């Protein structure tokens, strides 16, 4: 659910 790294 993260902007950056696009992950979760």
């Amino acid at each position: 659910d993260l902007f950056v790294p696009p992950i979760d």
